């Protein structure tokens, strides 16, 4: 019985891995997870220079998840490709670096510098799409023009396999589209559902108050809230992107959460808001938990589930 | 201390009422919330003719929340508008009477020989804007084109004061154009917020299947799964539409949940999957359970508090 995994020309112990944006800023966060059980890392999503963030408070958890609006505070992409050039020990682990830029060109001069990195090192990129564009449009990859000239731009500017954060589509018509726009990239080969649920809003009865500041309280929204939204994201992607990986992100706190995302068709399956809450410990558990499951139903690799969710007649 | 209110031009004796399609499709289940303790109700949404829907199962409930892809089955029109006309005694409580056409040409059908009853009677009408679309195309309200000439065409044909019930957005650029489309027509006098989280998946680890057979799983979710983003789109549009009333729906459990709503903006409060799986008995539960809150705060009036949520600095 074992939970490896080979994809991407990477070997992976097993398929967990932090969500971006949790235990993944500093240095201290990066070594932290590479000292962890999972089976890879994501660094934090960059910018070109350093960032400061959202005031606090900008994240809250309860029983049933998380919201935040963080403003994607970070160290800067000079930091991360430092990182990954340098300080990263590959025999521990694969790592991801994940960008996200305020503008198409921003994306492109951090896929320029990372391209030889990438090619020495391995270092996989994951290019975050849920994500700001013009204030008063939606966010990237809710523009399906802009997330073709984000697309095409960074293939030819990055000119490796790369995989792509999306956030979460509630059409099946944006399904269509989305994995259309998808297909028409080859370099393309991973794409992770599903970022955070945009601009819920968490309201405190007790004190009658918002519970971030940021945005009059509206925050993407993370966990056992969107499990089912993740599942349904994973699966209509694994469906339509038949020459591509999937991996699988959103309420994922136990080993029975991430077998639905990997019989949904998730290859690595992240695991933010659990993570932040739980700590590193939580992949010791996760592993034992989906070895568990698997021994019940006598299945010895995850390749004799994944994908095989059964739908009825 | 007793929580009336006036609305619409009617008075109601507490804010509670049905979601939409939850016991309100036949004579039985509009008698039974006639004879509940709520405030008001809402009849299936309806078709000109009459449907069956879609094969079963095809709702199931759960601790967190529901799933459904019932397929709008109906009893058809002609039947929501006798019970309208003939059957209904508003001596207890208001009427509302929701329609979802296939058609802009279907909906400006049944509004205008629902106008005369409208007159007569009193009931009110709410449009659902969660109805098919042309080719390739999203919902009628994640189309904002379509959303426009929809209520174009229904306010030229109906003429008098009417409602949404709107699906939920994930995105400010969209709430900002979804509000200055509905701000353009003045006889839009309600909007509720919010329909179902759009084609979600729910698995079962057991059996390693979807547990409703349409759509390959895919379905609406309610419930705890979708309260912040509920109380979101209130507040969204309580914001945005100050010439309105907001109507708020989704993840209604408690009431404190009902508090949560109308601290967000909601002049009337529904409940779906919470009433599917308690029953009408739930009325006077929420009530009692508002009344208490409202007590502990020295509050004595619904106006006290409604849109009121405090923001941090
Ligand atoms: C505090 C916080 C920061 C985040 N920052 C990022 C980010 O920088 N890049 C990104 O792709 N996703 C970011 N996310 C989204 C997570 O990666 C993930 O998609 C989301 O939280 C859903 O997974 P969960 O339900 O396990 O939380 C962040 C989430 C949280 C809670
Ligand atoms: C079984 C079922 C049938 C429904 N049918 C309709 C409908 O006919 N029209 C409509 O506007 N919404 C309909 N809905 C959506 C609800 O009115 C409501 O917007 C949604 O369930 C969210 O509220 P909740 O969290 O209390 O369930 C239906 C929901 C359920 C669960
Ligand atoms: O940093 C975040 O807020 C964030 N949180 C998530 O749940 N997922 C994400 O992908 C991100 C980062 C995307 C992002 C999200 C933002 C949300 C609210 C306000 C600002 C931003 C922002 C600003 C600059 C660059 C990126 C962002
Ligand atoms: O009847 C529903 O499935 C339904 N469920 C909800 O959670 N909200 C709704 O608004 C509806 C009705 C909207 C709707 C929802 C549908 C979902 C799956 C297949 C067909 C329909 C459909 C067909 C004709 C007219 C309306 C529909």
């Amino acid at each position: 019985m074992c939970l490896k995994l080979n994809l991407l020309d990477h070997v992976f112990a097993n398929p967990f891995m932090n969500a971006a944006g949790v235990l993944c800023s500093t240095e201290e966060d990066l070594r932290c997870m590479t000292a962890s059980s999972s089976g890879a890392l994501v660094s934090k999503s960059c910018t070109s220079a350093p960032r400061d963030g959202n005031p606090e408070p900008r994240y809250m958890a309860f029983p049933l998840g998380s919201i935040n609006s963080m403003g994607l505070p970070n160290l800067g992409f000079d930091f991360y490709l430092k990182y990954a050039s340098d300080l990263h020990d590959y025999s521990k682990k694969p790592l991801f670096l994940s960008i996200s830029g305020l503008s198409v060109e921003e994306n492109v001069a951090m896929v320029r510098r990372l391209a030889p990195v990438a090619q020495e090192k391995g270092v996989l990129l994951e290019l975050n799409l849920s994500c700001p564009n013009v204030p008063g449009k939606p966010q990237v990859a809710y523009d399906f023009e802009a997330m073709r000239t984000y697309l095409q731009q960074v293939s030819l500017a990055y000119g490796l396999p790369f995989g792509v954060k999306m956030p979460p589509y509630f059409d099946i018509a944006h399904f269509d589209t989305a994995a259309a726009v998808l297909n028409e990239f080859p370099l393309v080969k991973f794409v992770t559902c599903v970022n955070s649920v945009g601009n819920g809003l968490v309201i405190d009865a007790e004190s009658e108050s918002v519970v971030i500041k940021p945005k009059q309280g509206f925050g993407g929204l993370g966990g056992k809230y969107i499990l089912p939204t993740a599942l349904a994201n994973v699966n209509a992607f694994y469906r339509r992107c038949p020459d591509k990986l999937v991996f699988g992100c959103g309420g994922v706190y136990s080993g029975e959460d991430a077998f639905l995302h990997i019989l949904a068709g998730a290859s690595m399956v992240q695991v933010g808001t659990a993570l932040q809450e739980e700590g590193p410990g939580i992949f010791t558990r996760l592993e034992d938990e989906l070895l568990e499951i698997m021994a019940r139903k006598g299945y010895r690799t995850l390749e004799e589930f994944r994908g095989r969710v059964k739908t009825i007649e």
